[PDB]
């Protein structure tokens, strides 16, 4: 049993503590090649990301979910440097974004399902690189072409088992239509994360996701522009709940029965192009953490609210590993 | 005096007969490296294309311009492969066309123009290769950040005296106002070449623009889908005007004085995934001749309507290397 990882198969026991939805860098096709120049250089970037991946292993993190697709400017040979270099194993993904190019979003189902086949099958542009996760994306109402991209991500997961990760507005309440979407071509739940659900309040939404089987992504816990809130940009990206308010929605789900479906991530970055120019000096003074936030602040808080240690391992070791090794169920 | 080429500076003598706006594969950045089986495979659509070069050299082209950019997906190291093997000088593009992704559509004026200035001035990626012309594009009024690349590109062109060339809806008077925000940057008309204007009849468009000192790039000529009325995509991509009613604006703006400003192609492909599946199959029944056409027929059909050879020689000759060699004037 086995999950592909950037540098090759891992067995199960070797993911350990698991950072379910993360990103070397935020970017576009193409972007880190063609303009390196925008990060400082690539090997800015890279001894960044290496410097963060140590810090995060240091904290406990085992393995991270580098849950960028082509469209996310995924550079699959940057990951497997980075991964090697701060000896952090690292999930890479197939699937679509919300930014896709017209060679994307002119395919078909079918053509779109032969791609993501691809990159988990025979791997990564010659690289031969697999995935391990499919991401998908909505920003409200599926467009035509994201409910493509739903339904190939299901016929993907339905060949080989991988997983499905999504992005929502979940403030829109998306994961309903991506769940029906996912469901009308026989997807089982357990085999999908609603991802930045911590985006939202709402714990009907939630709990209609979780009492369908449905893995629900507290993934940005660390997102929050408190005491910046005259920075637009920063306010817009992060919103202004704090990452308490966040992450007590990881307590409320395991109070309600939900701890074997929950997980939790960063969705930190280490370059981040597809958004303001500057932008990762605010993220930077945000979380300086980075993405060791979970293992230093997140599991301190949650023990100190009466989290039990043990569904905290349940929730950072077991889930991931039973969510990402290969199945058309997982339970 | 000298021109870049995918293969390194040519001088101004070396060009011959040149066609200012093709491709060799419509796509979008990362895509035929991603997914290389869209086109059958990379080594299929190279060998396409040089088969396609090589009959359009022995018609006698010399130079074809790809005007691929970034986001057409433009792949330097096939455009020399294939350079190479057909014997066909080709000079690439900078620029963005009217398919950005956000890590492009973010930036500002400033920002663009390092980077066209990078493509120029230093190479594409770490290829070591330079663009020799700026493509930019609009599809009816500019969008904000369509305004902000036609800047970069004007100062990006103003620094190094390589020339603009642009994408237009003809039908909806583009060239209007990006020879407007041009100006506003300081740009001379010399360097700039407003494409797709044979998508239009309408005259007066035509010569406002060419009497301000635009050239006029009608490069579509034998875009047409006449025979083919009931393929709604076919018809959709290459109207119902026939290749003669185009060929005969290039006679027209003769007559009225515009000789040395017209340049002449066929805005042909080899591969184009940013449109409809198969859509190839369409383009070479449409026109066998690909590249050639200009060569095969348009010459020949300009000369039986009147139009003297020397004449036709300034407009496939002369034309382009005025228009290509740097200078911040060229005439
Ligand atoms: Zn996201
Ligand atoms: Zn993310
Ligand atoms: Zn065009
Ligand atoms: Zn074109």
């Amino acid at each position: 049993d086995r999950i592909n990882t950037v540098r090759g198969p891992i067995t199960i026991s070797e993911a350990g503590f698991t950072l379910m939805h993360e990103h070397i860098c935020g970017s576009s096709a193409g972007f880190l090649r063609a303009w390196p120049e925008f990060f400082g250089s690539r090997d800015a970037l890279a001894e960044k990301a290496v410097r963060g991946l140590r810090r995060a292993r240091a904290a406990g993190v085992r393995t991270i979910v580098d849950v960028s697709t082509f469209d996310i400017g995924r550079d699959v040979e940057l990951l497997a440097e980075v991964s090697e270099a701060a000896d952090v194993h690292i999930v890479a993904a197939t699937g679509l974004w919300f930014d896709p190019p017209l060679s994307m979003r002119l395919r078909s189902v079918e053509e779109l399902t032969q791609f993501f086949l691809r990159e988990i099958q025979y791997g990564i542009e010659d690289t031969g690189i697999r995935a391990g996760i499919i991401k998908v994306a909505t920003t409200g109402k599926a467009t035509p072409f994201q409910e493509r991209v739903l339904r190939a991500a299901a016929r993907a997961s339905l060949a080989t088992g991988v997983p499905v990760t999504t992005h929502t507005d979940a403030s829109q309440r998306d994961g309903e239509q991506q769940a029906d979407i996912f469901e009308s071509e026989g997807l089982d739940p357990s085999r999908v994360c609603i991802g930045h659900s911590d985006d939202t309040d709402d714990l009907d939404y939630l709990t209609a996701l979780a009492a369908r089987g449905y893995l629900i992504g507290l993934d940005r816990i660390p997102w929050s522009a408190i005491g910046l809130e005259d920075n637009a940009s920063a306010a817009a990206l992060l919103g202004l709940r704090s990452w308490q308010t966040r992450a007590l929605l990881i307590k409320a789900l395991i109070d309600q029965g939900y701890a074997d479906q929950i997980l939790v991530s960063n969705d930190w970055t280490f370059g981040f192009s597809s958004y303001v120019t500057n932008i990762m000096d605010v993220l930077d003074r945000v979380n300086p953490d980075g993405m060791a936030f979970i293992p230093l602040r997140v599991i301190p808080f949650l023990r100190e609210k009466g989290v039990p240690d043990e569904t905290l391992e349940t929730i950072m070791v077991d889930n991931p590993a039973r969510f990402l090794s290969p199945t058309l169920r997982a339970s």
